């Protein structure tokens, strides 16, 4: 199979009238459909349950954006049976055939871009550009993994020949596994975590995050229309830990693909290490578990450029990103000029209902609001509040862009992932101390440096110990293919998404010799 | 750096007078050196302890091959401190420099081949050719990994470019880890498990198996002479669980490479999934955990060829291989002709002191002897004993080649890894039933089929679910580079030794973007 070389899907800026019109149209269609109910998807069919889950608009939480079915253990078991039944034949599809199926899915998703974006706006409180980036990244994962999977096709392994024998090594998929997806990128990461394993012949049971069950269902509409065989992909929205625990601990779950909090990731990894009664394999668990990401600025930087990148990085999608800049490390010569610019920019940010395309929408939920406000209370005891730090008026979960200064590097707000619009500013003596402070957290996901000094940039290239490092630009928005995404340390298992290496995680190798 | 293309080191057959002369001299010198004492190796120096460990000759266990120092927790901590200190600079060596160090180590090992083989003969009771194959495979691992490591050199990752930016992805080593090595290939697997991680910039603390401490020490003499910087490789012989438990559970151990029994492997994998107090990463654990390997023979096979391959696979090194044929699955038409040929061949096998170059030496220890003899008692009540089934006369741990037939597929002797010269023969109706039986164990390491029918061979290629499958030849003796070695299911984590993919297990990836 021959397709155009991979290119990233353009992110819509909505700078044209047509783009704005198209979005208004999509927002209207989505809200007219707020009454919809979305069942589970098991074995190629939509399957309803007695109990339901409600999804809320975080910009107006009295407004319901949809309802879904609610899976329990019985539905998880049915999905698992379906996934293994499907695996028996799906594994034997030619790679070309599986990759074409993905390409079809990407084409369908592209045709529904505005609808998915508008659903992100209403369901998880993304502004318009954040919503478009999310959907574009989802499309990218599908396009990229469809092509990358062909690099592993039968028989892909380079071996040394031996006289009088054929020696043939090749990759085979693992089996049925479970995907536990986040609320913050519920099209992009939801899709990537599913289609990567599926592309190479695995089957998947996907549990969406509770806050993003509607958009997850709409992604499953796309999978169904694309024509994935029954059991290949399954959709199990659920409340709390029931469904996830049941599957993670199950003797017949082959692998676990997880993106979310460290608390949950640590539990998953520990469980995956155990042999459940009757289990006949060593489980693989891939976890991406957040960050406490810093931007360093030194006295040689373009301070205006730095301030812009810091504000984008800290406050994009309300700081609810594993990649978000939650620490700003300033050398002495950079401190005042950069802090003054950051404050001037941040104080001009709009906050309001996501559909109005504000700089910040609401945080995602009452629980998220509670967590972020609690960290703000902690921060007032650790650092100096200089901007924001309060809830804004309205039932929507609106929190003001927040800055703490004079934060000790070992303060809770300088160590713990807040996942809200809260930036901690740390003053350091020089670039060496900046790196020391940057590295001294349990995490290692993203980081950035603003500097014109070549020796500082290259030193950071070697010693700023994060999986995704960026110089003189924002530290968020890793592009599929361009920036393999994944971290070090307690940021997870370094499963690099949007990279050739990702697919290898979902394969095992067989070596077959014939002596003639 | 440019060297000749990889070739496997020839396995000496000792058919020439030159080879016999050299081996006889090597054996005499090793024997004359019985009783020698070997310290620990920590931080680039030999370090002795008050306590000591004894290594016995399994052919004559009154004879002490040598003694070694005995590591406890304190020595383990010292080695870990040394390994981390070394890592800080070793990770920064150009790959070309590290690879040249390996090639030097391979050259030194090659010059000491006969000595190392003779040490295997006396310490673990390998006959001459089994000993030669073990040392040759060790040399191969060093030669192969030295070259393979260059395929990962800075900056090795294929990424999609982006306008106005440099995007550079590259691999970095993990840190300091622990190697827990087996007694059955205590030069080959000991060496492979250490030099693979070290090649790409990790540092290693190695615990040799108790029964094979002297030969582990001789491998370290080679590492020391080659000039590995202090702390890069460390040698910690120990008794029982102390050293291994301490390191596996340590918050500051980065990875664990293990080859041995399933029972220990399960414990290691479970422990690796836990976050020890203060630990700041998700541990990687690579485990190879044995097999219950079958050769299938159908009625179309060359029965003489099959019988010879079965006897080599079942009884080479007394069946003490993770790859050994412990099951012979015979279709109805193949049953009598193949069994009669196997029995006639096996009853002619010589058993005696390994120095005499018998077909079989002793099993490795008194405990191993006790275990194999216990399984023989269990076997007597499960199938029909038709050959051997007893200890032979002498102080050495000599067990007769043993065959049970009409063995139920779910019998303990058809399911559990005995790791001795005990073959279980299972009679089945046809090839489909043969495959079902072959697949119905918790393991998936090696397997074989003797058959002239193409459709049966290609069927097995697709459906005989083992990591290393061989047609019309023995199922043991996988060659580095030729046959990537590693299994499925409870045979471990499919870390394919002697393959390009092995080194990727010991690296993590960084992605660095500069916007100009
Ligand atoms: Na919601
Ligand atoms: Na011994």
């Amino acid at each position: 199979m021959t397709v155009e070389p991979f290119r990233n899907e353009p992110i819509e800026t909505f700078q044209t009238e047509e783009a704005r019109r198209a979005m208004r149209e999509a927002l209207r269609r989505v809200r007219e459909e707020f009454g919809r109910h979305y069942p589970l998807y098991i074995g190629g069919e939509w399957v309803d349950t007695k109990e339901r889950m409600v999804s809320l608009n975080p910009s107006a939480p009295s407004e319901v954006v949809g309802t879904t079915a609610k899976a329990g253990k019985a539905e998880a078991e049915a999905a698992l049976e379906a996934a293994w039944k499907a695996f028996k034949t799906w594994k034997d599809w030619p790679q070309e055939d599986r990759s074409r199926l993905l390409l079809k899915a990407a084409a369908l998703m592209r045709r529904r871009k505005r609808e998915l974006e508008a659903t992100l706006v209403y369901e998880v409180g993304k502004n318009w550009v954040e919503a478009s980036a999310d959907v574009a990244e989802a499309i990218d994962f599908i396009e990229y993994y469809a092509r990358a999977a062909l690099r592993y096709r039968y028989p892909a392994v380079e071996v040394v020949p031996y006289p009088g024998e054929d020696n043939e090594s090749f990759y085979v998929p693992l089996g049925a596994g479970v995907v536990i997806a986040p609320w913050n990128f519920p099209v992009a990461i939801f899709t990537g975590m599913i289609v990567g394993p599926v592309a190479v012949g695995n089957t998947v049971i996907a549990k969406p995050a509770e806050d993003a069950v509607v958009v997850g269902a709409k992604v499953f509409e796309i999978f169904h229309e694309a024509g994935f065989p029954p059991g290949v992909v399954n959709f199990l929205p659920g409340v709390g830990e029931e469904v996830g625990a049941y599957l993670v601990e199950h003797p017949r779950i082959r692998f676990i693909n997880f993106t979310g909090s460290l608390e949950v990731g640590l539990k998953i990894y520990e469980a995956a290490g155990r042999l459940a009664p009757g289990q006949t394999w060593f489980k693989r668990a891939y976890v991406e578990t957040g960050g406490k990401d810093a931007i360093i600025v030194d006295e040689t930087a373009d301070f205006d450029l730095a301030a812009e990148g810091v504000v984008v990085s800290a406050y994009g999608f309300q700081g609810q990103k594993c990649s978000a800049a939650s620490r700003l490390i300033l050398t002495q010569g950079a401190y005042e000029p950069v802090l003054e610019r950051v404050l001037k920019r941040a104080e001009r940010l709009s906050v309001g209902p996501a559909e109005e395309n504000p700089d910040l929408g609401p945080v995602v939920s009452a629980e998220q609001e509670r967590k972020v406000l609690s960290y703000i209370e902690i921060g007032k005891n650790e650092g100096q509040l200089v901007l924001g730090g309060k809830r804004l008026e309205g039932e929507g979960y609106f929190i003001a862009p927040t800055v703490f200064t004079e934060v000790p590097p070992k303060a809770r707000i300088a160590q713990e992932e807040i996942f809200g619009p809260v930036l901690s500013v740390i003053r350091v003596k020089d670039f060496a101390e900046a790196l020391e402070v940057a590295n001294d957290t349990p995490y290692g996901l993203t980081g950035g440096v603003y500097s014109r000094k070549r020796e500082h940039l290259e030193w950071a290239r070697r010693e700023f110990h994060v999986g995704n490092l960026y110089f003189n630009r924002k530290i968020t928005g890793a592009l599929v293919g361009v920036q393999p995404f994944g971290g070090f340390k307690l940021s997870g298992t370094n499963a690099k998404t949007g990279a050739l290496d990702y697919l290898r995680l979902f394969l095992e190798m067989k070596a077959v010799a014939e002596r003639f």
